């Protein structure tokens, strides 16, 4: 007896490296034995997950979503302002899948699926900017293109009652483990621990900045060309209006909530 009576896959006939039929042929079999009540569904256009995760919200108990961080992130967007939000699932169908891996989804779909039917689930926070949901991380200054090619602004940030102005060359709020495909270069950023990650780049930092990309640090190393706190309430304000990126469009000033546990989501607890 399975914890989800009702499921909904949304599938994104593009997703995923081979073909649809090879797709479908790693991931639906395992779900359609585990769950007696499957309903699939393909996209046909950009904004169909968001209206399909709407339209089956308070209709289904587990919403999977086969494809790339753009159809995920119309899920996101799709439940997060809902009364009613089933637990979500991701099957990675895209190159980054930042979220599938921060949840430590295996990015082999046949094993994503498999992983589904363990029903693992567990609360996953999820960020507000200026009334704006995102999973992932608020940056200005996606994400995959400009760390290849990687001036400078002044800012204001307030956190929880303390203030913190400077010049500098990227700003970044983090709730996600992961960017670009890889883990992500902010230290201890988690989902799950009811805070969010505030990342400031100096004018001067660059250098020790790009020592960061790549690697899973917990600790920080350069306390005087990088930011780095803790927030659970976040303010950012600049001299100039600027634009934000997310998982979009908002821009300073801009201020930031947490809300803790909105999601419940698929997970891997062999991996985390």
């Amino acid at each position: 007896k399975t914890k989800f009576e009702k499921v909904l896959l949304i599938v994104n006939p593009k997703a995923g490296q081979g073909d649809l039929h090879t797709n479908l042929t790693k991931i639906v079999p395992p779900l359609a034995a585990a769950f007696p009540d499957l309903h699939i569904l393909h996209t046909k256009e950009q904004g169909d997950a968001t209206k399909y995760c709407q339209e089956f919200a308070s209709k289904v108990d587990l919403i999977i979503v086969f494809g790339g961080d753009g159809t995920v992130f119309e899920c996101t967007n799709g439940l997060a302002p809902l009364e009613i939000r089933p637990t979500l699932a991701i099957i990675p169908g895209g190159t980054c899948n930042d979220f599938s891996r921060t949840l430590g989804v295996p990015q082999n779909i046949a094993e994503a699926a498999k992983l589904i039917t363990k029903e693992h689930v567990k609360p996953v926070d999820v960020a507000k900017a200026n009334g704006q949901h995102f999973l992932n991380f608020w940056g200005i200054g996606k994400i995959g293109y400009y760390l290849s090619t990687i001036e400078t602004f002044p800012v204001k940030i307030t956190y929880d009652g303390q203030v913190y102005e400077d010049e500098a060359v990227l700003v970044m709020v983090g709730n996600g483990e992961y960017l670009g495909g890889i883990p992500s270069f902010i230290p201890n950023v988690k989902c799950d621990d009811g805070t969010l990650d505030i990342f400031v780049v100096k004018s001067t930092g660059i250098q020790a900045f790009k020592d960061y990309i790549g690697k899973k640090l917990f600790e920080d190393s350069n306390e005087n060309d990088i930011f780095h706190v803790k927030a659970k309430s976040i303010h950012i304000e600049t001299e100039e209006e600027k634009e934000v990126d997310t998982d979009s469009s908002l821009h300073t000033p801009c201020q930031i909530e947490l809300l803790q546990g909105h999601f419940t989501m698929i997970y891997n607890p062999a991996v985390v």
